[PDB]
């Protein structure tokens, strides 16, 4: 491949470790950059490398190479796993970016939950607008780059050893059967028209971020729990629309309904979404 000058670390600057994400987002695995930054070159910085498994097809090769140059063009921001480098010469080609040292947010959201397990760490009314926030302005980055996500969700939103969130796997572009690692459904994120007509909008994805605010205020939870796909077309051809969850505003639950309108053109958009989270924030507790 081509020797991208913006983008080359050398192979000896990296030290790779431990696989991480369950292999969910391929081969992707800890490692320590040296010299990252071209002004700081005696520095260690931890970040994730992902790279061709054993097996890898040529279709798997250029998936890769995609999703990296996707990422070039959308460029930084601070809600989002930014591209850091990559080692495209002479070896196998690794695409470096940003470490989340606290994993998924539906994993972060389960292991902050009320004793039944006794977790080392609680979050406030205000934490979860924060993190609702937070995912809004990254999506509200990635639509004003003319990115759609197709699967927002918890499981692709990634929290930093400093509790930002940012959003992953917006760079690739459907079998409805197929489960996730953690055995559940993805078209129960899909907004009707994405899963009926398979047309994909920014609009699509407001529906999946109602979806990600259930996720966020029931900490975790599992949309339509013993749902199969069968049974969710029928609730959506119906209208159904998921119960308010416990420890959740009657405002933040409007917003959830506003997010599921069946007219794609009434939904809010992100910029709406971030202006309305952001005074939400403002006026949310952080006493409970
Ligand atoms: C070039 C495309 O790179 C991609 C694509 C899709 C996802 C990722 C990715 C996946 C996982 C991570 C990650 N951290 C983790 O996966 C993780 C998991 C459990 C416990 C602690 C950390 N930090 N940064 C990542 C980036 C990288
Ligand atoms: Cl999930």
């Amino acid at each position: 491949l081509p020797e991208d000058p913006r983008w080359e670390l050398p192979r000896d600057r990296l030290v790779l470790g431990k696989p991480l994400g369950e292999g969910a987002f391929g081969q992707v695995v800890l490692a320590e950059a040296i010299g990252l930054d071209k002004d700081k070159p005696n520095r260690v910085t931890k970040v994730a490398v992902k790279m061709l498994k054993s097996d890898a097809t040529e279709k798997d090769l250029s998936d890769l190479i995609s999703e990296m140059e996707m990422m070039k063009m959308i460029g930084k921001h601070k809600n989002i796993i930014n591209l850091l480098g990559a080692c495209t010469q002479d070896g196998p080609l690794y695409v470096i970016v940003e470490y989340a040292s606290k994993g998924n947010l539906r994993e972060y959201l389960q292991a902050r939950r009320p004793p039944g397990h006794n977790p080392e760490e609680q979050l406030s009314s205000k934490d979860l607008v924060s993190c609702a926030y937070q995912v809004a302005r990254g999506m509200e980055y990635l639509a004003s780059k003319k990115c759609i996500h197709r699967d927002l969700a918890a499981r692709n939103v990634l929290v930093t050893e400093d509790n930002v969130m940012k959003i992953a796997d917006f760079g690739l572009a459907i079998d409805y059967y197929k489960k996730t690692t953690n055995g559940r459904l993805p078209v129960k994120w899909m907004a009707p028209e994405a899963l009926f007509d398979r047309i994909y909008t920014h609009q699509s994805d407001v529906w999946s971020f109602g979806v990600l605010l259930w996720e966020i205020f029931t900490l975790g939870g599992s949309p339509y729990p013993g749902v199969p796909v069968e049974e969710l077309f029928k609730l959506l051809k119906e209208g159904h629309r998921m119960d308010k969850p416990s420890n959740c505003t009657n405002e933040l639950y409007m917003m959830m309904r506003d997010c599921w309108h069946a007219v794609p053109s009434q939904r809010p958009t992100f910029k709406q979404l971030v202006e309305d989270l952001d005074r939400i924030v403002a006026l949310t507790s952080n006493q409970e």
